[PDB]
């Protein structure tokens, strides 16, 4: 049984994972794993009222729900569910945040049989005494069937300050191995994500996200080489079109050696470019549908989530994006909010 009720924070959410649960077609057994797996990394935040306002600011979502939704969709195949959690959610600070956060990623290692000594290489650059915002820890799960998640692990460049973003980073990877990555990545307006993958691997695995605020179709495609076309043409789809939008992109490093991305990644903001989400909503299911991917369970994923009309807000469907990773199909992931705040209008 569940110690949360509806009214509570974490009640709303587990709720809604349960049922995006369904739509990824995992078991009674998982489900019940990962629904206690999200309550568990809430802490005390999974027994707050929704009533009282949300205990941080957060940048995680819109109206600062700790928690966000993805379903990741191959051509063919039942979607990926993953969610994106900020443990230290329910703190103070930022300082206490990243003690909550780490804490979190530690019994998760515990639990799962995997190490941080990656993670902990990074301590001093990531978690500072003082440390600067927007966020300090976010954890995402990838629901695998069989209750063992994988785990990544989101960390802020300008911990200690924004003057020091690219400072830290190139020190984070240079200490990570990856001494030749910084070079590979495209012009930016911000590094708004380091990313390290946690679990069974001898050399780390990180992303790096760059911020574009005024990114156009063709900078996309240029910056697609590990395809051009599908990135431009999925630029214009998620985009509806003026010539340039705010996006960002994601530059995946598997091994040490090359200094070359493995993976890429095009994040479209499309809650930005709609007047609602049923508008959102029929771009996201019309790349899925021309990549053959599973749109019905796009739509089901949404009403898992709330039950409202589309039309009646936007920001629901968060994000879609655009995922190439060398020897695999494209990918198409849709970030979907949990809104257990607030709906923006239309
Ligand atoms: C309000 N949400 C933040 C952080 C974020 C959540 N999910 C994402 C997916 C892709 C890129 C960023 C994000 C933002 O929009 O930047
Ligand atoms: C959740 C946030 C902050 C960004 C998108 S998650 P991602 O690009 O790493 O997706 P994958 O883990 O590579 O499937």
């Amino acid at each position: 049984g569940s110690h949360l009720e509806p009214t509570q924070l974490g009640g709303l959410v587990t709720d809604q994972l349960a049922r995006l649960c369904d739509v990824a077609r995992l078991d009674r057994t998982d489900t019940e794993t990962y629904v206690q797996t999200l309550a568990t990394s809430l802490g005390t935040a999974a027994e707050r009222s929704l009533a009282l306002p949300p205990t941080t600011a957060t940048l995680l979502s819109d109206d600062h729900t700790p928690v966000e939704y993805s379903l990741a969709f191959l051509p063919g195949a039942t979607p990926a569910l993953r969610v994106l959690v900020e443990p230290g959610w329910d703190s103070g600070d930022l300082a206490e945040n990243g003690r909550a956060g780490l804490r979190a990623i530690r019994a998760m290692a515990d639990r799962w049989n995997f190490s941080t000594d990656q993670l902990d290489l990074l301590e001093d650059l990531f978690f500072p005494v003082a440390p600067a915002g927007p966020f300090a820890l976010w954890c995402a799960l990838e629901l695998r069937p069989g209750g063992v998640p994988g785990v990544k692990v989101y960390l802020n460049p300008a911990a200690r300050g924004r003057d020091r973003r690219a400072e830290t980073l190139r020190e984070a990877l240079d200490r990570l191995g990856h001494r030749q990555a910084f070079a590979a990545l495209p012009p930016a307006d911000d590094y708004p994500f380091l990313a390290l993958d946690l679990g069974e691997w001898a050399a780390p695995r990180v992303k790096v996200y760059c911020t574009h605020e005024s990114l156009s179709a063709q900078e996309a495609g240029e910056y697609s080489r590990l395809g051009r076309d599908q990135t431009t043409d999925f630029f214009h789809a998620v985009a509806g079109t003026p010539s340039t939008r705010r996006a960002l992109t994601c530059h995946s490093f598997t091994d040490t050696v090359t200094g070359r991305p493995s993976g890429f990644t095009l994040h479209m903001p499309v809650r930005s470019y709609v007047e609602h989400d049923g508008r959102a909503r029929d771009r996201a299911a019309d790349v899925l549908r021309r990549y053959g991917m599973d749109n019905d369970a796009l739509d089901r994923a949404l009403a898992a989530v709330t039950p409202r009309p589309l039309d009646d807000g936007v920001g629901l469907v968060a994000y879609v994006a655009l995922v190439h990773q060398l020897g695999r199909d494209p990918r198409v992931t849709v970030y979907v909010s949990s809104e257990a705040y607030a709906v923006q209008p239309p």
